[PDB]
């Protein structure tokens, strides 16, 4: 996250590290057993580290849990990250308390104005910013005009792009996977984008509320 803030810890309880070795993506807790992330973040079986706020230092409030079963969505398509969602069972069901809660799917598709946040432990670009601290920041979802000028003929039905055209607040490598919360639903999943906080070059997340349909019946 870059131009952001360190959330308050356990702010963003849904929110989970994949680890294989090291952190490389982030996930959402949506049930016990289910955690939704990209599906550019695949990888066959994932320990995912749940109650996590500094990636780095036990603190007493993590669940480390490997997962069972990590699902790409069927028309996940990499060359254009098209589809990029997936969900990830956990082989036991994770302890929803004070550090560890799921995040609901939303009831309807987020319209372009709504402000939003997304967070993870992806690259700060800065100095000063810690990114083992859990990071926050508030972006807009932007019109799908301003999505298709910055990325001519790349934005498809399953994308939506959020943050500042004009650069200096944005997610990114590390961040992948992880959520994009609009007035308590998860609205995104971080997908792609050009760089990192570029002028004329917004995220782009996967749209969750389209895939509403594959994903409880998948969990179901
Ligand atoms: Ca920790």
């Amino acid at each position: 996250i870059v131009g952001g803030y360190e959330c308050k810890a356990y702010s963003q309880p849904h929110q989970v590290s994949l680890n294989s070795g090291y952190h490389f993506c982030g996930g959402s807790l949506v049930n016990e057993n289910w955690v939704v992330s990209a599906a550019h973040c695949y990888k066959s079986r994932v320990e995912v580290r749940l109650g996590e706020h500094n990636i780095k230092v036990t603190e007493g409030s993590e669940q480390f849990i490997s997962s069972s079963r990590v699902i790409r969505h069927p028309n996940y398509s990499s060359y254009n990250i098209d589809n990029d969602i997936m969900l990830i069972k956990l082989s036991k069901p994770a302890t929803l308390n004070t550090y560890v809660q799921p995040v609901a799917l939303p009831s309807s598709c987020a319209p372009a104005g709504t402000m939003c946040t997304v967070s993870g432990w992806g690259n700060t670009m800065s100095s000063t910013a810690d990114k083992n601290k859990l990071q926050c920041l508030n972006i807009p979802i932007l019109s799908y005009s301003d999505c298709n000028n910055s990325y001519p003929g790349m934005i498809t039905n399953a994308m939506f792009c959020a943050g500042y055209l004009e650069g200096g607040k944005d997610s990114c490598q590390g961040d992948s996977g992880g959520p994009v919360v609009c007035n308590g639903e998860l609205q995104g999943v971080v997908s792609w984008g050009y760089g990192c906080a570029e002028p004329g070059n917004p995220g782009v997340y996967a749209k969750v509320c389209i895939f509403n349909d594959w994903l409880t019946s998948t969990m179901a």
